[PDB]
């Protein structure tokens, strides 16, 4: 009856996919979930390039843009949890 | 013979971009990046002239005002050739 200790909060992709609009947008980048709602209208690349990646892996999109170190550091403020292990590639 | 610094990406100066302003060779600047669209002119659904009209200048607002689809934005990546030189960016 020993129990695994919990640490990070996991979200399944099907739950992430429900926050898919200007009301509330979560994005998945490198295995982590970011609630970027508050940043949508500040994002230099605009809202639409973020919105269109709802519910899918946004990592390739994010990396192809060539985001600066400053942009990468801004990521952490929007962190809310990790994608559930069952939704990752092995 | 001395130390030199290197950049991550390939840069093109706006002066080099502005020379490719025709059907023979057309480059565009969209969101700080340079695209060689010569081979796409003929197939572009919005026609050739709206692309040719943006030679030599920043085409970002024109591209954004059209409301291009996600497919069109992914397609834009196929034409990427480099980033605009840092010295050509507005403050
Ligand atoms: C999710 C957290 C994100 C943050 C904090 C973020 C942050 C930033 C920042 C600060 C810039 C300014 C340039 C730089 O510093 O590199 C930028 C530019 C940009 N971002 Fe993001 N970004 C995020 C996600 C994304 C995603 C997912 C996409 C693509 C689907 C995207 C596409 C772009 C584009 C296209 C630009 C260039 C804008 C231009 O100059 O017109 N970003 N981003
Ligand atoms: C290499 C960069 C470009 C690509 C890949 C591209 C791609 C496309 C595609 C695929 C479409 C069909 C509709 C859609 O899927 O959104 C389209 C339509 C259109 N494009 Fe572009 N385009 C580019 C640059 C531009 C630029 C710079 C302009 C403006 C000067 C422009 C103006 C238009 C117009 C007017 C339409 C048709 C009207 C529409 O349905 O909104 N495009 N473009
Ligand atoms: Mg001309």
């Amino acid at each position: 009856g020993q129990e695994v200790e919990t640490s990070v909060t996991y979200y399944r992709l099907e739950e992430v996919a429900k926050r898919n609009s200007l009301k509330e947008l979560w994005l998945v980048i490198h295995g982590r979930v970011y609630d970027v709602t508050r940043f949508l209208n500040e994002h230099p690349g605009g809202e639409e390039v973020l919105l269109e990646q709802a519910g899918v892996d946004a990592s390739e999109s994010f990396e192809d843009v060539g985001h600066s170190s400053d942009a990468r550091e801004m990521l952490k403020q929007y962190y809310i949890g990790d994608i559930h292990p069952s939704d990752l590639k092995p």
